[PDB]
């Protein structure tokens, strides 16, 4: 079901052509611009790779480990240039320098999702949609093109930009780099499916949960669990616990809903399909792909870019 258009071909191209003008990467090449800061792993700075010109972004991931270690882990992340997704960050490459694990991708100038949903307050619905598309599109090439799950599907993760692109960033595909960070950064469980949460059968069932719970949080313009009081949805629409016990709530107690009436039958249905806790009867992939909120969206012709834009005040 992975087809392609024009106007993404010529992007996918134009990326290819920008990234083989640029040879090995060192830490001498590359002048700091920003920083869009931590950071699943260490921190992240807007830099510009002086010979070539181009803008990425690069992740320092500081480990002061032996050098048998880290060419693992770079072996591992060249598997990333085979990688050809326009629901895929782009990758430059990976190296060793003085302290810290460099990885260097494509920037996206909209950022995460996290950021978004801070200056927007809530998203809507409709723009809910195109990020669904993207998240199942992203989700299918991984399990297919790259035979890896996701592992981390978070509003941090989900990447934007001004030419309405959606894509997905920091992903595991190095099981080393994994290894190492054990002590380190160890990424938020919060999103974790409650089968995860217990160690128990994990394929791309959990990555599904984590979608449905980030798509609640940006709807409702808060993390979902536990479940607020009607006050709280006076409050928010009108119509302190620790990460412990907020992990034994998830296992535990039934998933979140959205609030009724606010949002559309189609994409409370959604979001129930990818909330169910049992693995069993939650909802696959291409059950998700063809399910009457993505039918919807799909047809629907949203100026995601447009919104964007007005939303984080580009410019
Ligand atoms: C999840 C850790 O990566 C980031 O925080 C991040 C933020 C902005 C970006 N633009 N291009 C790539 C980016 C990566």
């Amino acid at each position: 079901e992975l087809e392609l258009d024009e106007q993404q071909r010529k992007r996918l191209e134009a990326f290819l052509t920008q990234k083989q003008k640029v040879g090995e990467l060192k830490d001498d090449d590359f002048e700091k611009i920003s920083e869009l800061g931590a950071g699943n792993g260490g921190v992240v700075f807007k830099v510009s790779h002086k010979p070539s010109g181009l803008v990425m972004a690069r992740k320092l991931i500081h480990l002061e480990i032996k050098p048998a270690i880290r060419n693992q882990i770079i072996r591992e992340l060249q598997v990333l240039h085979e990688c050809n997704s326009p629901y895929i960050v782009g990758f430059y490459g990976a190296f060793y320098s003085d302290g810290e694990i460099s990885i260097c991708m494509e920037h996206m100038d909209g950022g995460s999702l996290d950021q978004v949903l801070k200056k927007a307050g809530r998203i809507p619905e409709q723009i809910l949609g195109k990020v669904s598309i993207a998240v199942i599109k992203g989700l299918t090439y991984l399990r297919e093109k790259h035979k890896i799950m996701h592992r981390d599907v978070k509003p941090s993760n989900i990447l934007v930009n001004s030419r309405g692109e959606i894509k997905l960033c920091d992903f595991g595909v190095s099981g080393q780099l994994i290894d190492s960070m054990a002590n380190s950064f160890v990424g938020t469980r919060s999103y974790m499916s409650p089968e995860r949460l217990q160690g128990t059968h994990y394929s791309v069932q959990s990555d599904i949960w984590s979608m449905g719970l980030s798509l609640v949080e940006m709807a409702v313009g808060r993390y979902p669990i536990p479940p607020p009081d009607a006050k709280e949805l006076e409050l928010m629409f009108g119509c302190p616990m620790a990460i412990f016990e907020l992990l034994d709530y998830i296992v535990n107690e039934p998933p979140p809903k959205l609030p009724s009436g606010v949002f559309s039958l189609e994409f409370q249905d959604f979001v129930n399909k990818c909330l169910i806790k049992n693995p069993a009867e939650r909802a696959d992939l291409k059950q998700l792909m063809v399910h009457a909120f993505i039918k919807r969206s799909d047809a629907e012709e949203v100026d995601f870019a447009g919104w964007l834009c007005s939303t984080i005040g580009l410019n």
